[PDB]
């Protein structure tokens, strides 16, 4: 396992988002599925020149696994995956210049829902969640594991567990308060509020 450093402008980022009072936290869930979304048009595109870039998984979709026993909500995407360099390079973003902009449209007026606009969607995972895993297969790299429960600091192993095929799989470890998020009513309603219009099948599995 190699531990990084988060660059000081992402460190706070996660810092205002766990940090900052406020209450519509839903948004999570639209700013993971709009990634997962991102991801499965970039496996799309590279297909039509190249069909066997599908050769790791023909399926383009996107489930949302509750766990209540293990208080986990899991986002598993078949998209195109990230390979170490993109996880180290924060998830793929040019997370240090959307830092900067959404930072600066939050002190003229801006609020936390308006952070995928800033192309740093993925961080508001620390809205619900206490740690953040991320599971991700590249067609040009290994498997890894990137894991971080902010405090400055993300972990980067190749891992060794269920092999994906290629996509990614981020598994939010929900904060005690937020466990409504696990509920199904409740998933069901922030996908049709939000992710009404995302190209690929939303399968919410039950338990
Ligand atoms: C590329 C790529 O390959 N997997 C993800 C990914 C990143 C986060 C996530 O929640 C789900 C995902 O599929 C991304 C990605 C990187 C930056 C912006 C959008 C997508």
């Amino acid at each position: 396992m190699e531990t990084f450093a988060f660059q000081a402008e992402i460190a706070q980022l996660m810092s205002l988002i766990i940090n900052t009072f406020y209450s519509n936290k839903e948004i999570f869930l639209r700013e993971l599925i709009s990634n997962s979304s991102d991801a499965l048009d970039k496996i799309r595109y590279e297909s039509l020149t190249d069909p066997s870039k599908l050769d790791s998984g023909k399926e383009l979709h996107i489930n949302l696994i509750p766990n209540k026993q293990d208080r986990t909500l899991t986002i598993v995407d078949t998209g195109i995956g990230m390979t170490k360099a993109d996880l180290i390079n924060n998830l793929g973003t040019i997370a240090k210049s959307g830092t900067k902009a959404f930072m600066e449209a939050l002190q003229a007026g801006a609020d936390i829902s308006m952070i995928g606009q800033f192309g740093v969607g993925f961080y508001s995972a620390y809205l619900v969640a206490e740690k953040v895993t991320v599971i991700t297969k590249h067609n040009d790299d290994e498997q890894y594991a990137w894991e971080s429960s902010a405090g400055g600091s993300f972990t980067v192993r190749t891992d060794t567990g269920e092999p994906m095929g290629r996509g990614t799989k981020v598994i939010l470890h929900l904060k005690e308060d937020q466990t409504e998020y696990l509920e199904e009513r409740r998933i069901k309603e922030i996908v049709k509020k939000h992710s009404q219009f995302i190209g690929y099948p939303i399968t919410l599995f039950v338990e």
